[PDB]
């Protein structure tokens, strides 16, 4: 609604982080366990929750993640929910699935390709979540302009897709699920 679309605006418009091969355990954070490390000057607080809460106990190396903040501290610590996948194994990688943002259900409509570049090998459901929705809030003014219905669906060459729903923001429990980039055939957003 009016302050949940400034809510949505203001999340998705934020500056995103990539840091990568980290090594780390899960430490305790008043009750919720959380990954920290450090990278190019920045500090990060990494969030398990739900079925990954237990995941990292053990010292685990190879990782990268995707940041996109909740809250940056006074000190300006990143802390972030999710987004932690495999780094790529030794090889060249890139996908370039593609990317229509569409509106079609009117008399009026259109349909538009994007060009998107996946680096990793294995990549999150966040991470694809937050920087569609980010292009969706510049080039179509998603939040600010145009409506929040409608949806961004990943298909997966194996007919099976992922759906998010652009009027609320990616539950933090969706924000773990991770797939391999090669195996996806294409995107579609639909404009309502």
């Amino acid at each position: 609604r009016k302050y949940y679309i400034n809510m949505l605006h203001q999340y998705y418009s934020e500056e995103s982080f990539e840091p990568t091969n980290i090594s780390v355990k899960s430490e305790d954070y008043y009750g919720s366990n959380v990954l920290n490390f450090k990278q190019r000057n920045k500090a990060f607080k990494v969030f398990l929750l739900g079925d990954d809460k237990n995941k990292y106990k053990e010292k685990t190396h190879g990782l990268d993640v995707f940041a996109v903040p909740e809250l940056i501290d006074i000190k300006g610590g990143i802390y972030s929910v999710g987004g932690i996948t495999k780094k790529n194994v030794r090889s060249g990688f890139v996908s370039n699935p593609s990317l229509q943002v569409k509106k079609v259900d009117a008399k009026n409509g259109f349909s538009i390709n994007e060009l998107f570049f996946i680096q990793k090998e294995e990549v999150s459901l966040k991470e694809l979540d937050f920087k569609i929705r980010k292009l969706l809030i510049e080039k179509y003014r998603l939040y600010k302009g145009t409506s929040d219905k409608g949806r961004i669906v990943i298909n997966m060459k194996d007919e099976k897709k992922h759906e998010i729903d652009l009027s609320e923001k990616l539950s933090f429990e969706r924000m773990f699920d991770v797939m391999d980039s090669k195996q996806i055939k294409n995107i579609e957003v639909n404009l309502n």
